[PDB]
């Protein structure tokens, strides 16, 4: 066959050296995948990949880059696949250790022996002889020392995802908001509100906070700070950078209480700087879904509710978003843009926000540069096989020269054409067409109970909720493997898709889908909190879920 072709030879040099891998397009003997790369513009190829994940999310790589492959050389083993399997996932028979091409016997206990092991992934990845890893998400989906030392090897293991960089260039929760505050994402009041002095690094493009902005925006003492609040507006928060988790930090609703909560945080972690942030009410968590190449080619694929939250848990997250005027949501995008060429960010993460309808406004919480188990919806909104996204990008190719792209877009699929993604330009709608979600989807975090006494389970870890009396929604429970803290979870923790029309109609199929699933042997809230018009129409914000039980 023969695609049409893209000469991308100049920008792979000013291209970090850590993104072009080993097997280039330009040193392999003439070859299908060597033809649809190169053509397109890619520089690497990728042949094998490893699967730093198990579960839903391991098999959630495979079937998407089975599938686009399928669809493109037509092959579900063009891009090999090498897993890792961990004993008590070998003892369930994980479906996707099963799914692979092949894998590696990998140790045992907490995930930090495996997974989120680093040395250990790469070790392996330095075995098993692959092109790039992928982690998905959890484990060390986060960790940015993952893929500076996955291409740090004597076999330039690219890395399926956000390079390492991009990573270090968040930080704590200071330098983290003053740096988004260059990108200029409106952000929660604070004691560095004002403060946007970043300087990138030229070569590396790493960004980072000098000291005296880093302190512009600290509270140097207890009264210090203490002022900062009055400025500010009761109620705050007082937190400090360094938070552990759930320490370092106390609400403050009223002056009095200040200096005794002050120390108080300051006391569980010490040496840690503190600030003050302005502690909001019942406003919203949406979330933000934004692509971009290793060309600077930032883009969005549309935003998600999910300011409905189980003592800040996502149950119900449904997408595309209705809650903020278009032109207000279509704002934060480009805001979401705005910061990941910032950070020179790349490949797929979903940037999420706090916002209040009250006044419409918005304000940037934090960047989540790693892929979600909640994307799915994305991809039925939108059609971008993002594990067939992320993948090509990774390659080196375009993001114009990505079939789903064009295709939302608006553009002959086949076409190696360019893209005014901004639409900056009376000649930008000619070709194009301003993307825009197909149907509704609301995903749905399901739980249930199927503890470890003595039976043995059904053979796997990933039940498929096949519905009868449901054409649109697609399921799953999960056997919890590998968790963090569970080497295994005494029930399960599956996701659960519906879609449609509207959103509206969305719901129905999604709550007619929890009541077939009702009849067997949980949701009993679900039908419930979806039957109320508190979500009806988009309206509750964080308080409707968590003011109730």
């Amino acid at each position: 066959m023969e695609y049409e072709i893209t000469n991308y030879s100049e920008r792979h040099t000013e291209l970090p050296g850590h993104f072009i891998g080993l097997n280039t397009v330009d040193k392999l003997e003439e070859s299908p995948l060597r033809d649809f790369v190169k053509s397109h513009g890619g520089h690497t190829v990728i042949s094998k990949i490893l699967i730093a994940n198990n579960g839903i999310a391991a098999v959630k790589e495979i079937r998407s880059v089975r599938k686009w492959a399928y669809e493109t050389f037509g092959d579900d083993r063009t891009v090999q696949f090498v897993a890792m399997a961990t004993p008590e996932d070998l003892e369930a028979n994980a479906e996707y250790i099963r799914m692979a091409d092949q894998y590696i016997e990998v140790p045992g206990g907490t995930n930090n022996n495996n997974y989120a092991n680093v040395d250990l992934i790469v070790d392996i990845a330095e075995r098993a002889d692959v092109d790039a890893v992928w982690a998905g998400w959890g484990h060390a989906s986060e960790n940015p020392l993952l893929p500076e030392k996955l291409s740090q090897s004597k076999r330039k293991v690219i890395f399926i995802g956000p390079p390492g960089n991009a990573m270090r260039s968040l930080g704590d929760k200071i330098s983290s908001t003053i740096v988004a505050q260059s990108a200029k994402v409106p952000c929660i009041p604070w004691s560095g509100t004002g403060v946007d002095t970043v300087h990138v690094d030229e070569k590396t493009g790493l960004v980072s906070v000098d000291d005296d902005i880093y302190q512009k925006g600290c509270c140097t003492s207890p009264e210090d700070g203490l002022q900062k609040a009055k400025r500010i507006g009761f109620p705050v928060m007082i937190k400090a950078s360094e938070g552990g988790g759930g320490k370092g930090i106390r609400q403050v609703e009223r002056e009095e209480d200040f200096i005794a909560l002050y120390h108080q945080a300051a006391n569980e972690i010490p040496g840690s700087p503190i600030f003050i942030m302005k502690l909001a009410g019942r406003a919203r968590h949406l979330e933000v879904q934004l692509l971009a190449d290793q060309y600077g080619t930032n883009i969005s694929l549309f935003g998600r509710d999910c300011s409905v939250q189980r003592r800040h848990q996502k149950i119900i997250e449904e997408a595309p978003v209705t809650i903020a005027k278009a032109e207000t949501f279509h704002e934060m995008e480009k805001a979401a843009v705005r910061l990941g060429k910032l950070v020179g960010y790349v490949s797929a993460g979903t940037v999420e926000y706090l916002y209040s309808h009250d006044d419409g406004k918005f304000y940037f919480l934090e960047l989540n540069p790693r892929l979600q188990v909640e994307h799915p919806t994305t991809e039925m909104v939108s059609g971008v096989n993002l594990p067939a996204a992320q993948l090509q990008i990774a390659m080196g190719i375009p993001m114009h020269r990505i079939s789903d792209i064009r295709t939302l877009y608006g553009m002959n699929p086949h076409s190696a054409s360019e893209i005014d993604f901004e639409f900056k330009t009376q000649d930008a709608t000619k070709k194009q067409r301003r993307p825009i979600p197909k149907g509704h989807c609301t995903a749905c975090r399901i739980t249930s109970e199927d503890p470890n006494d003595g039976f043995k389970p059904s053979g796997g870890t990933l039940h498929e909720l096949n519905f009868r009396s449901s054409s649109n929604v697609w399921g799953y429970f999960s056997v919890g493997n590998n968790g963090n803290i569970h080497s295994f979870s005494d029930s399960q923790f599956g996701h659960i898709f519906a879609f449609g029309e509207n959103r509206q109609a969305s719901r129905k199929h999604m709550v007619v889908a929890l009541k077939e699933l009702s009849i067997r042997g949980t949701v009993e809230y679900l039908i419930k909190l979806l039957e109320t018009e508190d979500f009806e129409d988009n309206t509750i914000t964080t308080g409707w879920l968590d003011d109730l039980i």
